[PDB]
């Protein structure tokens, strides 16, 4: 089996991404934000608390056939942006894209932070990490990924995200008409549950190729870049006033600027984010400040190669035995 879903930006920004899954039977489309970074599936529903939900598309386990309470079972998780939500949970089957899962976990959210209630394009989530992150208790469950791999055609899904355009999640192949050249492969920590690799390195604009170590996680479900604060403060230097804000939260730099690209390392190759990719506008509506899409990860704890970074190449989630990640421009 393979599938293939179309992934389309919820705003102008990029800011995330969102593509069309089926749940339960008949069939109930909801948009949900495809997340390599955790590892639940879970959605607005008619379960979830009444003013917390605006705007919407949610699940009803009650008009579908095929759904059954998982009965016993609860979740609840927190994301790095301090978003949270928590619930019970239904099996169902879930199709993305043509390929089809019966007995998946359909974590139907009881409650959902203002951040989720806010944003009325995204009606939930689904995880893409590694399912020893799923937060189902007292019993762990499986990622719509982990389901699928027996059926896949190879255990593989690719990530093509565009910019300021839709892209592509594919399932069980690599569509070689998708990338340029050749794909490089680099190895995968599962240690912490994540698509955690180590880049060999970076470039800032024309600059020298600087060669070093940086370990970091590939997450769809991040909008930005968070590097260290060595290799951040190294770009910015080379905008003419680009500064770090408190009051803001992180990198501004003066809109009339022309950033600079950023190079990141994949082994021996080389993927270039343009520095276009990099301006996330003005602070506030009409403001001459802009935000920056390279910030530092000091206050996280890990290096995120989050949208900004993956948007520049075509990804490949390699989950067999042994799992890598690959990367080639597009
Ligand atoms: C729900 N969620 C999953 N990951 C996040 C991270 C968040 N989108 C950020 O860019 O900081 C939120």
């Amino acid at each position: 089996s393979t599938g293939s879903a179309t992934t389309t930006p919820i705003d102008s920004l990029d800011d995330a991404y969102i593509t069309p899954v089926q749940i339960g039977t008949p069939a109930q489309t909801l948009n949900l934000d495809f997340d390599t970074g955790s590892s639940d599936l879970w959605v607005f529903s008619s379960e979830t608390t009444a003013s917390e939900v605006d705007g919407q598309t949610i699940y009803t386990p009650s008009k579908s056939t095929t759904a059954k309470l998982l009965s016993g079972a609860t979740w609840s998780i927190s994301y790095g942006d301090g978003s949270s939500s928590s619930g019970d949970v239904y099996t169902d089957t879930v199709s993305v894209g043509g390929l089809t899962v019966t007995g998946q976990a359909v974590e139907s959210a009881k409650k959902v932070s203002s951040s989720f209630t806010e944003d009325s394009t995204i009606d939930g989530l689904l995880g893409l990490a590694f399912s020893t992150l799923n937060t189902v208790s007292p019993t762990q469950q499986k990622t719509f990924f982990d389901n699928a791999k027996a059926s896949l055609d190879s255990p593989v899904f690719t990530a093509d995200l565009g910019y300021h355009a839709p892209g592509t999640y594919n399932f069980g192949f690599i569509d070689t008409t998708a990338y340029t050249g050749s794909i490089t492969y680099t190895a995968v920590s599962t240690k912490q549950g994540f698509w955690e690799w180590t880049s060999t390195g970076y470039a800032v604009g024309s600059g020298t190729f600087k060669s070093t170590s940086i370990d970091g996680i590939a997450d769809t479900g991040t909008t930005l870049l968070y590097l260290p604060a060595t290799v951040v403060s190294a770009y910015w230097a080379q905008v003419s006033g680009a500064k770090s804000s408190s009051s803001v939260g992180g990198y501004v730099f003066p809109c009339s600027a022309t950033l600079p690209s950023f190079t990141f390392g994949v082994g021996s190759a080389r993927i270039v984010i343009p520095g276009d990719y990099i301006d996330f506008g003005p602070i506030s509506t009409g403001s001459s400040s802009c935000f920056g899409g390279i910030q530092s990860s000091a206050g996280i704890g890990i290096n995120i190669f989050g949208d900004v970074a993956l948007k520049a190449a075509f990804v490949v989630f390699n989950g067999a035995t042994t799992p890598t990640l690959g990367f080639a421009s597009k």
